[PDB]
């Protein structure tokens, strides 16, 4: 759980950036694979063979494709190999699904493979897919990220962006993604990752990069640090060389405003995002619980509570995730919307998170599993849960609510921090009582908070001071 | 019923404004009541303190100027022309209603913030350019762009004022340029607040070039000149007014632009009124809310709803929650199924969601903002369904009168009204009304009757409903 100094480092700005909604992407080939690199000599072997050339003696791929266009006067051969094929072995990365999880909104890869858009669509992301220059001029309304695919896509083999003299050329014939790119170099912060140095196109993609230096910021890349000894037909001398050689390319990253954030083993990736997600969403409120009847609570009572504790969540700069619980997700969302709409030069659409819940079953899966499939996915984009209340009318009679003991489990199997208020009885008091009775169990990584819980537990509680310590508590956690 | 031309305006921007493509260019004529600026009683003192005279100056954008050269500053002008013309802007209603419909893109090259300022009033979420900087990042789940090209009463300093800061806008303001040059091969413009005493027509017009190959039809209001003459006018050179106009409405063409001739300004709003009617009806407002559902089982009846609200959007209507307690959370969750169902072909606009009253404030009582919220949602819809209606009171069980309110709202402003009293109480109350004077109630739509009646029997067969209710919405389409 714990990194490097410059990974330390790296996990707090781009946390802090994620908040600011400033964070970008850019994906390589490695992204699109779980090994999180590409063996590019390979990939060119038979290319190369089919000229008389040998990758082994060609140091320059980028040309050995060219002469394969120039000899065979066409872009289809090629194009099969490091296109078709190629896209066709790509596989979501753990550290993709995790990019693709967090609230970021612009990617810009390229890569022809589809899996970033894909992956969107999956989590429910609404995406607005750039794979030609026209695309560019309008905007897909209410999007929730755009993906700038800057080579083409494997959809139209024939537009995308594949030798040489394409890349030559770029800069006229793409002016519109250089010049969008241009414009997020200088508002934005990017995460490079995917890339090498024996990328045959590095140079083209890097050359992009110049900004004027009063614009310049620093954008970060993942690269795996050299191993220490030797590799096939090498010596000691030869894994030195190796090695020294590596610092150059770190210094040489510079040049670009790019920060190399060195890591030991590929798989070491997903690892630090995952703590860069953790950190970040300790600024995600999920609210868990339903109400059939309030008891000790008056229902406009209640429900005026619930609007304010959402309200004041959206104005003090947190996310609410709605659980969507009868008679309490109605507050939710309300309480949200009336904050939002308070100060929309402030506030944002974007604070308030909404998906659907299950209706029907389908022919697939029972409602039971589209259930805990809904819940394990919005607790998943939230770093805190809050229980409320939580009760329902059952054969005749009321019930503490299961989906909210559910929804508790879930969040605590994952990490999320769970807060149940016992002051609003049912089965929040049920879980309160629970989390109190095992305090070395359910407070080890904050010990602080059993206090806190016992007096929101208590029945008792000072009904006007819960929406300020709860607030408290939040910013304390984050 | 307006001329032909006109008529295929309305159709043309109808279809537009429901494919996402209108766009509105919004000149000084929007921000008066009077639709129209006088542009040489603007400039009069400038001229004077110059020596000179707007009634021998035709050209005012030199007079301008003339007066930053003589003064090497633009203090003075900037105080009449930017400062004083901004304060007189007033939200005409042509202005109100293009700020009420779902208009994407905003231009102007006004100063005043009456665009801004509109769409806040009406919750909508708006992206403002006011500097090419603001240009690099998009504000996300915008509800519209507004494009201040000539600056803001904000940032006077920054403002496009004078000739030389024109001439050389094309470098300067390149952004914008860019931007507009996208949108004019993208969208439908309305022009509208311009007339071609403008002095600085001719500059805006300009940047409208686009290749022929990708140029599209747009919109501009014109007054049509009048035949009396008028301020030392005598039959000669009131006719000379009139056929001068002409070479005006031939010359925009060269842009792509149809002048949309109105007799009086007066006009404009009758015909914008008329575009946002047809517009609406395809935006349905769901009134209802429920404590108890009656002869319907509970699970039954959001089942119901939430099925309604999904083939709603699936079948291509925006959706207003009405937000009912026990009513709104299956509209929601309907909608919202069906619109991540087919997430390429749906979208999150055909969802209308806005915050309800929860507290009394110091300048309403909650009875005010509860009436304004409904005035406001149903004012988005052109069609209203009602469903239900019950609440609790002083421990029993009551219709409820909010949603006899919002049947009143939408009857007395045009909305077609469709309660199912098969649902029972309120809408049931209100079928049953309807019914008992169809003289009053189906005047516009006499085949709507027998649907309703239909529908208003509690013993109505309930697994077809959905299917009528669609059956009925695209006919009144
Ligand atoms: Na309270
Ligand atoms: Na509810
Ligand atoms: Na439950
Ligand atoms: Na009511």
């Amino acid at each position: 759980v714990q990194f490097s100094a410059e990974v330390e480092a790296f996990i707090r700005t781009y946390v802090k950036d994620l908040e600011e909604g400033v964070a970008a992407v850019f994906a390589g080939a490695g992204l699109s694979r779980t090994s999180g690199f590409v063996n590019w000599s390979e990939l060119l072997r038979e290319i190369a063979e089919e000229l008389g050339l040998s990758v082994e003696l060609e140091h320059d791929l980028i040309s050995v494709a060219q002469y394969h266009v120039n000899k065979n006067n066409s872009s289809t051969g090629l194009a099969r190999k490091i296109l078709e094929e190629f896209s066709e072995q790509a596989e979501p990365s753990e550290a993709h699904k995790i990019l693709a999880r967090l609230p970021i909104r612009t990617y810009w890869t390229t890569n022809y493979d589809t899996l970033i858009e894909d992956s969107l669509k999956e989590n429910y992301r609404v995406a607005d897919i750039k794979r030609r220059t026209d695309d560019l001029i309008s905007t897909r309304p209410k999007r929730d990220a755009v993906v700038y695919k800057m080579h083409g896509d494997v959809s139209s083999p024939g537009d995308a962006i594949l030798y040489k003299a394409q890349y030559e050329q770029y800069y006229k014939t793409h002016e519109g993604f250089v010049t969008a790119l241009s414009g997020d170099l200088i508002s934005k912060t990017f995460l490079f990752i995917g890339f090498s140095f024996t990328d045959p196109n590095l140079d083209y993609i890097l050359s992009r990069l110049h900004v004027p230096e009063k614009h310049r910021r620093r954008h970060y890349c993942f690269l795996r640090k050299e191993p220490s000894l030797p590799q096939g037909n090498e010596d000691e001398a030869g894994a030195m060389y190796r090695q020294r050689r590596q610092e150059h390319h770190i210094r040489d990253l510079l040049r670009f405003g790019i920060q190399a954030v060195l890591v030991n083993e590929y798989d070491d990736i997903p690892l630090i995002l995952k703590e860069i997600e953790s950190r970040f969403l300790k600024k995600t409120i999920f609210i868990s619980g339903s109400a059939e009847e309030y008891g000790a609570w008056d229902k406009q009572e209640a429900l005026n509570f619930v609007h304010i504790l959402s309200s004041s969540l959206v104005k003090n700069g947190y996310r609410v995730v709605n659980g969507f619980g009868w008679g309490i997700g109605s507050a939710v969302i309300n309480g949200a919307l009336e904050a939002i709409y308070s100060k929309p030069d402030k506030y944002s659409e974007e604070q308030l998170i909404m998906r659907p819940f299950p209706q029907h079953s389908s022919n697939d899966k029972a409602l039971s599993e589209l259930w805990d499939e809904y819940r394990q996915r919005m607790i998943g984009l939230s770093g805190i849960a809050i229980f409320l209340f939580g009760n329902k009318l059952h054969d005749g009679r009321i019930v503490n609510a299961d989906g909210v003991r559910r929804e508790f489990q879930i969040a605590q199997e994952t990490g999320v921090v769970v807060l149940p208020l016992g002051v609003t009885g049912y089965m929040a008091k049920e879980l309160a009582d629970e989390m109190l009775t095992d305090p070395s169990k359910h407070f080890v990584r904050y010990p602080w908070l059993e206090k806190e819980v016992a007096q929101l537990a208590d029945l008792s509680a000072n009904r006007a001071n819960i929406e300020m310590k709860v607030l408290e508590i939040l910013k304390k956690l984050g």
